[PDB]
């Protein structure tokens, strides 16, 4: 059947203000990711740098998205009688998010194997699989959402949301396995803080999904509203949440090297106001 | 009863200028703050860089909140006659403040408890209670003043600023509780600082609150322009000022840090061109 | 009596040319002040670090400032004959100076007290009064200028015009008066250094005022030209010379600290490839 | 014979939307690289700065290139019915390119010259041949597809893509007998990686001359979307694939001196979390 | 008598084309540049780090200018039939040359002298009236090709042509005078690349006149195209070649203080692959 694609609604100014403020809140938020990722950068070993690396990969291409976005909003409506009408640069406002995904899901499949316990060639085979699924099950998002039907076919939207599905499925898998591996050989406190943020990063994709099964099923403004909300809420959640987890392991894993005399890091590791290693010069 | 938007008044010449000043100082300041954050954020020790995290995510957020502001005024208002007409971007000169406060206050109540004495889990709860009190303030203010009646309801003003003021009570109640908590174990001079630092914030985020209640009661181009100076000015003192006091507060906690042993600092730290603590190499 | 703003005079070919150089090149030379603050910012102590902060917020704003003229001028006058005709904003070719200004003038008074030997609170009375007399000036000016009678009327601007001075008497006295307190305090060779770089200050901030008289007493695009030369070339004067004289003094300060054993410094410095002081690490 | 430019044919809202991603899907993952190459300059000794230098350059000229594009493709159709037409602004989609790969194709010349070991006047002959050849080859390249002809005569884009593929010829085999000097004095681990990336940078310039042949051969919006998916695939497999390589080449033998004695690095390196040379300070 | 200026000649889509090429190469090899600059400034002893400064005050401003003439050329011509046709927005493609120069020729000079044996006050005198003799050479070239006489008239052209040449050779004079100075009190090594350099730098100031004479003798779309890529092309010679042979000097100057214990430098520095200093510890 036919639907209307969510960038097709008209907004009430509620609906219009109620957007404009999630999409900025976001932008915002994801601009001050990006600084605490910078600013913040010392605190983990050479041994970690690629946590690093991915979280500000993810927050620099999110900002970017987002004032996109803003912008993108502020002219594709126009503010005809009390409704906000969509113009063509509506659909700016949408899908701009699947280019974010596209870089955003493989790199958080890399800060999260970045601290785990696989090494050499190993990590590197686990690293080009969850890529490879994760940018494939964005991608083929995309092409159901945006590309084939224009986001306005119920079946497209079925079948390309039951393809991406199922790489989503494999990426999880493969991840799921890696830190299962890696677990028993992590320290209990680092193995627990990995846990966690396996089952925080794996919830946080299921959120995304929903945003997807509300275009199949329902359309209007309140549901293009919501489907911002959504999405806008989740990428707070998990880019801010998930980044600063990965971070924490990091840093604890930094200073349990420093304490094995595995490395030496230049300045002193306090993970809660709590000191976990000294700070130290090649001898 | 029905009531006029701050940003549905027509400003004379004058009101116009001094508008477009106060908004373009306030962004000038606070670039200035983010310069002097990122120049002075190593004379502070590891154990208290979440305070320059804070506020360089609070200069930040805010320097755009203002950029955008200054850009929405001058397409905002068309200078019919001698008075300048407000557009449909006029909102776009009041509306982002909510973002940025959003942002803001939870990031100044982390700047806050960051040279508290509280530590591990303890500074989580506070925390997490602290950033949700100061968020839901804010946002159930932007309700009542932007998206529920479109700041034209008296009576969406009055029940969303009442609940915007419970939240208030119970993060400043919190944030108190936190503080005098941490007073009693801090040494004497920084305890000093941080009862004062304590002080200012409370006090600037009463300066706010105040900007709303003209909204409901006043309407002109003369109380358009006081809110906008108000506004402006508040930012001032409080992003420049509060953000100033802790740092002075990190900088002493720091050297004593160095004096005891707790730590070594690369740099030595003055304040007020008294020397706290000597540089010192690691190990 | 009524007279005609700056902003309200057409221009030929050779002044649209002229004002568009000057503001260009006045824009190009902050941005290249700017880069040299932030690559020379290791040169000084952390115990003159306030120096560097001042210069890096004078050069960011004004710099701003510049950019902002310069495009407002782009679009700010029309070529319709032979001669540019301004539109409503050819004022924001002028006004964004006193935003400007109003930042950097505090600032560079805050730049000259770091140099000179006031310590504790004493420093900050002084820096206080200095901030607020120097804003005061800047702004009284504002408004006889650009506010009130929208810089067409004499007797405002003779009236404010007049306001303006006192506060500058007043900053300029307390100034000087902290100076003639630090210069014998100093070591002759940072003495000398000092009275200049106060003659200089002080002597750039008269300039300043003619481009004000001229406003009073000259209306025309000649008189256009005239204030717009004047004040770039002022600005880059004093916001290049002015700042390269207090990095001078903030080395030599440091360089003389390090040979005292009051503090140690990470590089040599080199003042006029004369070597002041070595490199020297922590105990 | 006259053929039509890839720019100039209507593209679908599939084919306009696959534009759109891939452009700003590259754009967005050429700023990643930038980040990367910051944030990882530090690995490396200063015998191979050069290489850093080159990325960094690659990359910021390859992202611009790309944030351009994007702008113009919003601003290059217009959707007149179904179909998006080409404005004049659609050449500014595929013209930039060739600036970028300008500037691109020399400086990864120089990458890989970078971790050679040729050294002195040698390493300065064969830069400049290469460096000559690869920005001829692009320019005589440019000058046929989009110069000579107006991108519409065959004969112009056979006889240019004849003498750019001369060039090709010339620079690859410059770089291949330097690369084939320099593999039997590096170490094997070195030599097999060098050989690698020797591999993938020639049969990744491979690709770009297939863009080229479909200009000549086959016009349509298929077309124009295969033309852009390829070289925007190309650029994040060459630009983000090579230039990790190089990198890990050049920690390689950045940790081989320190081994040595040739030199000492600050901090540890780590390739696949394997340490292959420790800090060291200064004698 | 009377011509037109080079901004007031149609475009074929050819020369349109090159124009585009030609501004945007040279704005990117730029941006390389600045880039590079940023990178290697750690290479150099802080007795060298005026070369650096200059260095990159150069490569800013020159930035800037060819981002501002890359989009003026976008917004300056219109494709009217065939050809492209200047409006008022043409002059921007050619006038903020000069804004460049006037910053950039006499950060040449400095530069130059940077690495040169004169000090103190002698680096005073002579650095005043190379910086005063260059800015004097473009301000009145400047005046003779767009303010006196609209870049239309041919005795104007002559005459401030003649009075910049005097300046040109006084400049020339004093810096000549300087290096001829120097060059017995350095080492052969750097007196060699120094006397190179000079010849350089002078060499390359004599290909801009030549865009001058072609604006006096030559007018047409032809022209202003050879004048766009003669004086885009110097700038990447000069800006590139010139920045690169001051580094190599400093680099040199400060690798012989090393070894002479005048000072002492972080990181080795290497030259052409061959290590000239090892790095050391301040004490
Ligand atoms: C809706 C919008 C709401 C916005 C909320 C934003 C605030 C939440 C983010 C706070 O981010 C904060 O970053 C600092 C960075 O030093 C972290 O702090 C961490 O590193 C510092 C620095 O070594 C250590 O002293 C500390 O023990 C450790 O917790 C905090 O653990 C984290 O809470
Ligand atoms: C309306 C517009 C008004 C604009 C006013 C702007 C000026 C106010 C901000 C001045 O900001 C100034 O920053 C410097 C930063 O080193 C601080 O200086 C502090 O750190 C330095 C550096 O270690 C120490 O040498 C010094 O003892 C200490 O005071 C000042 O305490 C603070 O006052
Ligand atoms: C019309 C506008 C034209 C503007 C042209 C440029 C104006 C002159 C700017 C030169 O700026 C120059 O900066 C360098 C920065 O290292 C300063 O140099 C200073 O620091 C270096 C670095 O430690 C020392 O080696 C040196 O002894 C000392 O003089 C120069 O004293 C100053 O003259
Ligand atoms: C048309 C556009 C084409 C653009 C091509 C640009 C070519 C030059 C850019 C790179 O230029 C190159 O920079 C590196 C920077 O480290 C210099 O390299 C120099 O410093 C490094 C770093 O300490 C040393 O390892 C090396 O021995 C030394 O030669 C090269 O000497 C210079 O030739
Ligand atoms: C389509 C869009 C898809 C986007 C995919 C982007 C992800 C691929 C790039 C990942 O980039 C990643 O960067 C880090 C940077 O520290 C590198 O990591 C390297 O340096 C770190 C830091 O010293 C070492 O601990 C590590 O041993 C070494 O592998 C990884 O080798 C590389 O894989
Ligand atoms: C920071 C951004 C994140 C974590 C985005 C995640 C997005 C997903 C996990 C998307 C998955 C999808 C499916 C599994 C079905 C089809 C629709 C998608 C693309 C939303
Ligand atoms: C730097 C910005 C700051 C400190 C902003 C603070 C804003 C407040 C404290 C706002 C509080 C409000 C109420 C208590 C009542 C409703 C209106 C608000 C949102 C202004
Ligand atoms: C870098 C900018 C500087 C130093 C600006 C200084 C401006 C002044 C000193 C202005 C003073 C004025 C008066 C004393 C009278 C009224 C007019 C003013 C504002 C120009
Ligand atoms: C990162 C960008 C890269 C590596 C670009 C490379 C481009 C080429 C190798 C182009 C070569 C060409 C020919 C050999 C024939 C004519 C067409 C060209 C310019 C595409
Ligand atoms: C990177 C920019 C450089 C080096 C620019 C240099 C420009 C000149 C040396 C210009 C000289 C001129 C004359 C000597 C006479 C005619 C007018 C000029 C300005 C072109
Ligand atoms: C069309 C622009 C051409 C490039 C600018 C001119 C470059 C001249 C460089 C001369 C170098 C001479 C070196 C002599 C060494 C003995």
């Amino acid at each position: 059947d036919m639907i209307s694609a969510p960038w097709e609604a008209s907004l009430t100014q509620a609906e219009h203000s109620l957007i404009f403020y999630f999409l900025a809140l976001t932008g915002s938020a994801l601009l001050f990711g990006l600084a605490r990722t910078w600013l913040t950068r010392g605190e983990v070993g050479a041994r970690y740098r690629t946590a690093v690396v991915a979280r500000s990969g993810i927050m620099i291409v999110a900002t970017l998205s987002y004032v996109f976005m803003v912008l993108a909003f502020t002219s594709g409506y126009d503010h005809v009688g009390s409704l906000w009408v969509p113009n063509s640069e509506a659909i700016m406002t949408i899908a701009p998010r699947y280019v974010e995904w596209s870089i955003a899901v493989p790199l958080l499949s890399i800060e999260l194997l970045s601290v785990a316990t696989l090494s050499g060639v190993s990590a590197r085979r686990t690293r080009l699989a969850a890529v490879a699924g994760a940018f494939l099950m964005i991608f083929t998002g995309f092409l159901g959402a945006v590309v084939i039907g224009d986001g306005r076919s119920v079946g497209s939207l079925i079948i390309w949301g039951a393809i991406s599905t199922v790489f989503w499925i494999i990426t999880a898998v493969i991840l799921i396995r890696a830190i299962r591996h890696s677990l028993p050989q992590l320290t209990p406190e680092a193995a627990a803080l990995l846990k966690t943020a396996t089952i925080f990063l794996m919830s946080g994709w299921a959120v995304y999904p929903l945003a997807y099964l509300i275009q199949i099923l329902f359309a209007g403004g309140l549901w293009t509203t919501s489907i911002h909300i959504i999405l806008c809420t989740a990428d707070i959640v998990v880019k801010l949440g998930f980044c600063g987890l990965i971070h924490r392991i990091a840093k604890l894993r930094t200073a349990e090297d420093v304490r094995a005399g595995v490395d030496i890091h230049t300045e002193a590791i306090w993970i809660s106001s709590v000191k976990q290693s000294d700070a130290g010069i090649p001898t």
